[PDB]
């Protein structure tokens, strides 16, 4: 059985839509991948790969820190793009397309003009992590079997991400709640295709 | 418009669960298990829930009465919320199990309709204990009220009742319930129920699953 552990980045100055803006993490934000870093560190990861978004790389090399790993970067993680809605709070949004903000999370194929859907975010992702279960002999590995990959993303893909690896019906993504500031998701996939294993939800939106 | 569902998993019982079949057997809990009890309160009693209620089942009301003790609230109880029952699997090992009917009991984890011979499986659990939800539904009109819209209903129970009814208010379909995974010892789920009037149109969120 073969973990993933995704970990959403902290807290930035930013209410306001980033989308793939390349925003800063607030001295909150450090603070709580510190933190979080500590908390992972412990189940041992055996590999970080990060977004290259500041906010979620700066988070993950406070892991590698910790754990002495080198971290990995690939930006088929970035965050959704949120199109026209990049740079807007929710007030702005909401005053500009009422109730738009709160239907889009309940339709997974939708997406604000000009950016991804949920869907797309998956679609992109997922090869990711079909490309490390080829590469990685030792993940799930009879040496040392649980010890986790842990992707350093953002809230909006760790539930596209999960929600496809999980193989639920994409009228149901939205089952799954946002992930908070430096928190974690597990899943364990479970035996030969990428395809035949079989994800469960260990862990969701466990803060860190 | 959201109304706060909180289920606590018991924390270790004297059982070798790991090789071994509780289902209802009325086991209690170990020291470490009670040592949890007190624990997981201080986290979740922390804020002061609407309501408790438990399962029956001396390992979730005992952990439910520590949880009443932290927040200086009764502890109700409900036999709806008890653990599935796994009829003549109850109290065989896994080798037990598995020597008679080779495949099984892996098989059964990837079917939400199978069930042992005298038992439930988690489309059963589901049925007994989702009514729970709407009669408090009903019952707690402070719920995601206007005053207080963030104090939870907690459920003290046990792990599959938890995936069975959280897939259940989900309305995950049945195919997809397997997706929820294991819950440990003393640890935590939460689902928000966003808002017509008739309890089927609340639409339920996992907000956090199995937190410790």
């Amino acid at each position: 059985a073969r973990r993933l552990v995704m970990l959403r980045h902290g807290q930035t100055d930013y209410s306001r839509m980033q989308g793939q803006l390349d925003t800063e993490l607030s001295e909150l934000g450090r603070t709580q991948a510190v933190a979080a870093a500590e908390v992972l560190g412990k189940r041992q990861p055996l590999l970080i790969v990060s977004s290259d978004l500041r906010r979620a790389y700066d988070t993950a090399v406070k892991l590698g820190e910790r754990t002495g790993l080198v971290v990995r970067v690939d930006t088929r993680l970035r965050e959704t793009h949120l199109g026209d809605w990049q740079g807007l709070t929710h007030a702005q949004i909401d005053a500009d397309a009422p109730g738009a903000r709160l239907a889009w999370r309940e339709d997974a194929t939708w997406a604000p003009h000009g950016g991804e859907s949920r869907v797309d975010v998956a679609a992109r992702s997922r090869p990711l992590v079909a490309e490390l279960v080829a590469s990685e002999p030792e993940w799930g590995g009879a040496d040392e079997p649980d010890r986790p990959v842990v992707l350093v993303a953002h809230g909006g893909l760790i539930a596209a991400l999960s929600a496809a690896l999980l193989k639920l019906p994409v009228a149901n993504w939205p089952a799954l709640g946002g992930m908070g500031n430096a928190s974690w998701t597990q899943l364990s996939g479970h035996w030969s295709d990428f395809e035949s294993i079989r994800w469960r939800l260990d862990v969701w939106n466990a803060s860190a």
